[PDB]
């Protein structure tokens, strides 16, 4: 049984204060507790350029399919030369049209954020249409593919609101079979990416989750389970001027002051 949404109304102008205060650079987060209810909204409902973090939701849909018979683990996945991305990724580097199992391909599109097994797994699926249907229907409300991966333009849409809720659905058991769930929390804790989110938390704390970074846009999303027994959900995503550094120090900073205050608390 889930509590009650709680604001902690201090902290949220906390944190409202420190992203208002940054010239050019437009910031939208959310976080939940799972024992107090106490969360953060600062601008978490609106729509930002996904990035890379859409392969999170696309991870959700493939164990859905293996769940329902409808892909399986080791079937062979065909590297097409349509479906080549550059960018991230080791894929890229091997033959055209040469092979990989399933799940190999989805643990590259987590773990390296792999572009070409990204384009891989949509196509399997039943390509981006049917990928966006299964979001709505999960309540992600602006969650969208609309263009192959790495999207450099940044076209495909969500919010930090959408890929926190989702985490907490899989967190709570829903969605996928107990087995997909703890493959997916597997692989999301074994991300090389680890500069943003997690590099704001205490010794011992453990998270899964994804990162995305197109220049213009960096953000992270997941799970955190604090050494005192508690566990909360995180998302936040930070438009910028191309690579400004400054955009990765608010995500840590944020983490930071999110972190300590649940210690506190
Ligand atoms: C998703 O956003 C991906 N981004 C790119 O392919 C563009 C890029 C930008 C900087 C360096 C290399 C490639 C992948 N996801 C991000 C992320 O997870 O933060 C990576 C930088 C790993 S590439």
């Amino acid at each position: 049984t889930l509590p009650p949404e709680r604001p902690l109304t201090n902290l949220q102008q906390q944190i409202q204060q420190l992203v208002s205060r940054q010239p050019n650079l437009t910031a939208g987060l959310y976080f939940f507790n799972l024992d107090s209810g106490a969360s953060l909204n600062v601008g978490g409902d609106q729509v930002f350029p996904a990035a890379s973090t859409i392969k999170f939701p696309i991870l959700v849909a493939f164990f859905k399919a293996v769940d329902e018979g409808r892909v399986t683990l080791q079937e062979r996945l065909t590297m097409r030369p349509d479906l080549i991305a550059p960018e991230a990724g080791t894929l890229q580097y091997q033959k055209p049209n040469s092979q990989y199992a399933a799940l190999e391909v989805a643990e590259l599109m987590i773990t390296i954020s792999d572009n070409t097994a990204t384009n891989m797994i949509i196509d399997r699926l039943g390509g981006a249409a049917e990928l966006n249907q299964q979001f709505q229907e999960w309540g992600l409300e602006n969650t969208v593919i609309n263009n192959p991966l790495p999207d450099m333009k940044g076209t495909n849409t969500t919010s930090p609101r959408d890929l926190a809720t989702l985490m907490l659905k899989i967190g709570q058991g829903e969605i996928l079979s107990p087995r997909s769930r703890d493959r997916l929390l597997d692989i999301m804790r074994r991300t090389v990416t680890n500069t943003l989110l997690p590099a704001g938390l205490g010794k011992g704390a453990t998270i899964a989750h994804k990162t995305g970074d197109i220049g213009i846009v960096v953000g992270d999303a997941g799970m955190v389970d604090m050494p005192n027994g508690q566990r909360y959900v995180a998302a936040m995503m930070v438009k910028r001027p191309y690579n400004d550094p400054r955009g990765s120090e608010l995500i840590r900073q944020v983490s930071r002051m999110v972190y300590q205050a649940f210690e506190k608390l």
